[PDB]
């Protein structure tokens, strides 16, 4: 068995194995990847996702989102108040002013536990989940814009055809902007790239152990978890890599750097944080061994979770058991 202590690989493919991304996926597979929940991907040399950033700043942010956190430093959760638009050059602007800028740290790890020590004192405010797309038109290796849908995946494998669509979204962070524990809808894949500024961290439990990751969440938010079974769907609950240690919870961690690719792999609970002002952009995918995980998929129908209008096709073909309940959830 390849990879039996789930660690995170890293990867540098030549720039002939970039060529074709679904082998590239199944050549990491073959080595183990998939057994850490979690891949980094650094392009060859000779790749570049667009000539420059010079000219992103008139970029909108509809809708900043401020994480407002309750609860004790390492177990905590975080609500979403809706901040009036800005644009990209305002956003860079207020990432970048004394109130919200990174502070002086001595290497990643001691940023790290500043972060852990004080996130919960402090409401950064994101801007997530903005359709679209900064890769060039032009690059034709990894661009991801232009992957295999995850329709046409579904269509191929079991030949049903279905509604929906599968586009990216770019996210603007700042210090302390956090993603917390969850896993793709449907527990897809995902694909992450840094396009430029600060780095990311990232914490994962492997696919293998992640329901020892429900029971503490359950444990640790017991409220929420009787509002409902699938609540980590909710994306609202954050537990720190010393709290994880005490319970005994299989993780590790990683720091993503601008030009770097990260792939979550099914059922890869993931949470993180970003060291300052960066831009990235991400989407959902799927490959043949996805499919027995979709069918197995938690769904939240208490209402929380709303989800874009493409799952309804995934949940209806899936999960039809499930699917007159999850919809309800939806409506
Ligand atoms: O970058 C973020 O804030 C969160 N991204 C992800 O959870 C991802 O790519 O799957
Ligand atoms: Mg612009
Ligand atoms: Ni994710
Ligand atoms: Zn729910």
């Amino acid at each position: 068995a390849q990879n039996p202590n789930c660690n995170i690989m890293i990867f540098h493919p030549t720039k002939e194995e970039f060529n074709d991304f679904d082998k590239y996926i199944a050549y990491m597979e073959s080595q183990g990847a998939h057994r850490a929940g979690l891949a980094k991907i650094i392009p060859p040399k000779e790749w570049k996702a667009r000539e420059t950033y010079d000219n992103i700043s008139e970029i909108l942010i509809a809708t900043p989102l401020q994480q407002v956190a309750s609860g004790r430093a390492g177990v905590f959760t975080q609500y979403h108040k809706k901040k009036k638009a800005m644009t990209v050059g305002e956003y860079r602007h207020l990432a970048n002013s004394k109130k919200y800028q990174t502070p002086p740290h001595q290497n990643f790890e001691d940023l790290e536990r500043k972060y852990w020590k004080n996130r919960i004192y402090n409401s950064p405010i994101y801007g997530a989940d903005i359709s679209g797309s900064l890769f060039d038109e032009n690059t034709k290796q990894w661009n991801l814009g232009h992957l295999g849908t995850i329709q046409d995946l579904l269509e191929k494998e079991c030949g049903v055809v279905i509604e929906g669509v599968n586009t990216p979204y770019l996210y603007f962070g700042m210090w302390k902007t956090t993603f917390a524990w969850h896993t793709e809808d449907m527990d897809l894949y995902s694909i992450n790239y840094l396009h430029l500024g600060e780095p990311k961290t990232w914490y994962v439990v492997p696919p293998e152990h992640g329901q020892r990751l429900e029971r503490l969440a359950r444990e640790l938010f017991p409220g929420s978890s009787r509002g409902c079974g699938a609540f980590l769907r909710h994306k609202v609950a954050l537990i720190s890599p010393t709290v994880l240690k005490e319970n005994g919870i299989p993780f590790n961690r990683i720091t993503q750097e601008a030009g770097e690719f990260m792939v979550t792999f099914p059922y890869g609970y993931h949470a993180g944080f970003n060291h300052g002002f960066n831009c990235a952009e991400a989407i959902n995918f799927a490959t043949p061994r996805w499919i027995d995980y979709g069918k197995m998929a938690s769904q939240c129908s208490c209402g929380e979770a709303r989800v874009t209008f493409s799952m309804d096709a995934f949940v209806r073909i899936l999960q039809p058991e499930r699917y007159d309940l999850w919809k309800r959830g939806q409506d």
